[PDB]
């Protein structure tokens, strides 16, 4: 089993703070800031099974929205966490992702995002009942 957590932040300084946390936990940092980069990454994740679970950072919603569906085909734990200066932009994206039926978190402060990054590190180790439809 492998878990994929997607972070959405436009705050450059936070992106680096997250990377520090992810290196402290031992998770694999990969940056996506381009539409061609994400479809490369999805294959790398599929080809390599037995190693640490990956943390993807991005600033663009159109990228993330692809990967929520792609990773869902690949057969992994999808997780979404988003924070930005525009609260209006956070909530309008999130409500659509809840309508897709995905675990998506929303925060205002960068500190709250860092909490949920650390929370994921234990919450990702869930009892994955593989026969997942009861």
């Amino acid at each position: 089993m492998k878990e994929l957590i997607l972070i959405n932040t436009n705050n450059d300084e936070l992106i680096k703070k997250i990377k520090k946390e992810v290196e402290n936990q031992g998770y694999q940092v990969r940056d996506v800031n381009d539409s061609d980069e994400l479809k490369k990454e999805m294959k790398k994740l599929a080809e390599e099974k037995n190693f640490e679970k990956i943390l993807i950072i991005s600033n663009d919603k159109q990228l993330l929205k692809e990967m929520l569906e792609l990773i869902s085909k690949l057969g992994y734990k999808v997780f979404l966490l988003l924070q930005d200066q525009d609260e209006n932009e956070l909530e309008e994206f999130k409500r659509k992702i809840e309508s897709q039926g995905y675990e998506v978190r929303k925060v205002t402060d960068d500190e709250e995002a860092l909490k949920i990054v650390r929370e994921f590190m234990q919450k990702a180790g869930s009892l994955e009942h593989h026969h997942h439809h009861h």
